[PDB]
């Protein structure tokens, strides 16, 4: 189905082996970003490249694509599903900032890092789900999903950053809560409905911050 190449702005890769996405130029509802452009695989979607596109609902990208750069999806109001590849890697931060329609979202075997932000404001997203894969998540990556009920912690997670689950007042669940874990600063703030058994258990890992 593949939205044809002329709706995107793109450069190489620094190896001349594939192609980033710098630009979505078109107005449709729905992206299918090709997995190729002229024999070359579509590797990266570059900072702010679907930067205020609130024209689109659904996106779907190729296994190919490795590296979501930061603000890449920032201000897509109405994207309400995006496919994300088995070879995504990376999702910088901002990524998702304000994608307000974002209900629920699917991340790949292949997730190493999610940077600072990256969902922030998005007030409609319900479950997540990190697999054991994530090594890395940023400061904020859930700041104000106010919808957010249930989150499942990659299992050897080490630290919760810094206002990791701030602004969360819908969140109740937090599975895949290991034996010994670092918290920063204001983790839950805002958490208004936190269950007692989890709020002790996590007093119990360390936590001295604000549970509102």
């Amino acid at each position: 189905k593949e939205t044809p190449a002329k709706f995107f702005q793109y450069g190489l890769t620094p190896d001349r082996d594939g192609i980033i996405i710098t630009r979505y130029l078109g107005k449709g509802i729905a992206v299918v970003l090709p997995s190729q452009i002229d024999g070359l695989p579509v590797v990266e979607v570059a900072t702010k490249a679907f930067y205020g596109c609130v024209s689109l609902v659904r996106v779907s990208l190729p296994s190919s694509v490795r590296m979501i750069g930061q603000h890449a999806f920032d201000g897509c109001t109405k994207l309400a599903r995006i496919e994300l590849p088995d070879g995504l890697r990376e999702i910088r931060h901002h990524a998702f900032h304000k994608c307000v329609s974002l209900a629920g979202i699917v991340f790949p075997r292949s997730l190493q890092v999610i940077g600072q932000d990256v969902f922030s404001s998005c007030g409609s997203l319900v479950d997540v789900v990190l697999p054991n894969s994530v090594k890395e998540i940023g400061s904020g990556a859930f700041r104000d999903c106010a919808e957010l009920a249930s989150v499942r912690l990659p299992v050897g997670v080490k630290n919760l950053a810094d206002g990791l689950f701030e602004g969360c007042r819908n969140l109740v669940e937090l599975g895949n809560l290991p034996e010994k874990v670092s918290f920063g600063v204001g983790v839950f703030v805002g958490c208004y409905r936190l269950p007692d058994v989890l709020k002790r258990s996590v007093r119990k890992l360390g936590y001295k911050g604000e549970f509102a």
